[PDB]
């Protein structure tokens, strides 16, 4: 039995990494990431410049998952370009970044930096196009006029292969759109399915009150809430965008959801809430679980089933 | 204490009414709606002829909700029309009927057989823009200019005050957008927030095959999952049309639910997957726990905190 994964350029000892808003965001996060038994981590969606991000409270937990305006709290490009350059072991795991400049100019400005240390480590960018929580700007990737010049102006930059991170879409139309734009541009070889169903809004029944500060309670929704629409757009772009892979993010607490993520057709899967909730020994919980899945149904490798979900019609 | 509301040139007994897809199709189903302990009732989203909707099976009960592709099974519009005129005890409570034309030609159509009979019985047409399970018709709320059409068009032919059931947003650039839309038609007197979360995919780990037939096991959920996303739009537009009221729909299974949309804004309740589950007895239900709710809070009227959320910002 193998969980192990093959895909650009890279072995991973398995599909499981954080999402890049969980324990990622300090070098001492870093570290427990590297120690944990994932089969990657990611960098904290970054900025050119730090931030300290919204004011508390900011995160919230539900019986259901969490809520969070978080609003990208970060050390600066500077600390995770230096961190992947002199601290990460990469005899470990393969390492992404997760770059998320608030205007193309600042996106590009920061994935220049990044050239040099991808050609001499390996390092991997994730261009995030989604963060629901900073005041005054959208989803980039609910515009796909925008989207467009943000993937033209990182392809021309970059030069190298990458991935993005994509808002939850809800709509057929949108999933045809998306994937349209996405395949004009030949460097974007993964998408990652889902960021939080942004906006949603929590309050507290026994003071009449919302439950975080920013933004009057609203917030980006993690964990049980977004399984079903994590794996609509996992299965949505695996069918779109033969050409490019698809990574998982939403609703991951067991094996048996990871398995559904690769069954939709993910190749990586990555895990927020859950991971918030019980530590990064989870990747362990998960990779055990994950084999007996396959165990109980004679499956030898990931690729046997990945993307292989039946359906009726 | 009292439940009651007064809108629309009427007075409910109470907040409560069906959404416009559960315990509303047949004239038995509407007759079981009128009998019940329920403020309102809305007629089914039906189109100028008949439709039988998708093929089979096409509804699962999850255990955080549901997950649907109906495809707008109903009888027709001449059914519901002549169930307002004809059948609808008015002395028990006010009538809705729900109207979802797949063209802006159709619900002109539609709405033009509506006006007499509003005029004669006080019927109130609620226009559909939300409706995520027709293959091949996107959601007309997630298109501005079609949805700007579709207000235009049907404000000339109505010509009376109406209300628009609303797909759900995730961003707070298309509340100003779609609430930009909204406050340009005057006759638009509310906004129900919202229809079920478009395009989820569930999948049964057991079988790696999909729950429902339609459109590749793709299909709107609803209940539990819903419930902070419709908090946040019935919110949104609360404070962004002023001059017009919110109706909540999603997520409410007890009367805590639709204390929580009455707080946010809400001036009736729809009930779903609930009532799905549980049949017409439930407003009984619901009736008695928020009676519950504002005894322990010493609230008299809803009136006196509907809209009254508190933020920290």
């Amino acid at each position: 039995m193998s969980l192990k994964v093959n895909i650009l350029g890279h072995e991973f000892s398995n599909p499981f990494m954080n999402a890049a808003g969980v324990l990622c965001t300090t070098e001492e996060d870093l570290r427990r990431m590297t120690e944990s038994e994932s089969g990657s981590l990611i960098g904290k969606s970054c900025t050119l410049a730090p931030r300290t991000g919204n004011p508390e409270p900011r995160y919230f937990g539900l019986p259901l998952g969490s809520i969070n305006s978080m609003g990208l709290p970060n050390l600066g490009v500077d600390f995770y370009l230096s961190y992947a350059a002199q601290t990460h072991d990469y005899s470990r795991k393969p390492l992404f970044l997760s770059m998320s400049g608030l205007s193309v100019e600042e996106s590009v400005e920061m994935v220049k930096k990044l050239v040099p240390i991808t050609k001499e480590k390996g390092t991997i960018l994730e261009l995030n196009l989604s963060c629901p929580n900073v005041p005054g700007k959208p989803q980039v990737g609910y515009d796909f006029d925008t989207t467009r010049t943000y993937l033209q102006k990182v392809s021309e930059a970059y030069g190298l292969p990458f991935g993005v991170k994509m808002p939850p879409y809800f709509d057929i139309a949108h999933f045809d759109m998306a994937a349209a734009v996405l395949n004009d541009f030949p460097l974007v070889k993964f998408i990652t399915c889902v960021n939080s169903i942004g906006n949603g809004l929590v309050i507290d029944p026994a003071n009449e009150t919302v439950v975080i500060k920013p933004k009057q309670g609203f917030g980006g929704l993690g964990g049980k809430y977004v399984l079903p629409t994590a794996l609509a757009n996992v299965n949505a772009f695996f069918r779109r965008c033969p050409d490019k892979l698809v990574f998982g993010c939403g609703g991951v607490y067991s094996g048996e959801e990871a398995f559904l993520h690769i069954l939709a057709g993910a190749s990586m899967v990555q895990v927020g809430t859950a991971l918030h909730d019980e530590g990064p020994i989870i990747f362990a919980r998960l990779n055990k679980e994950l084999q007996e899945i396959m165990t109980n149904k004679g499956y030898k490798t990931l690729d046997e089933f990945r993307g292989r979900v039946k359906t009726m019609d």
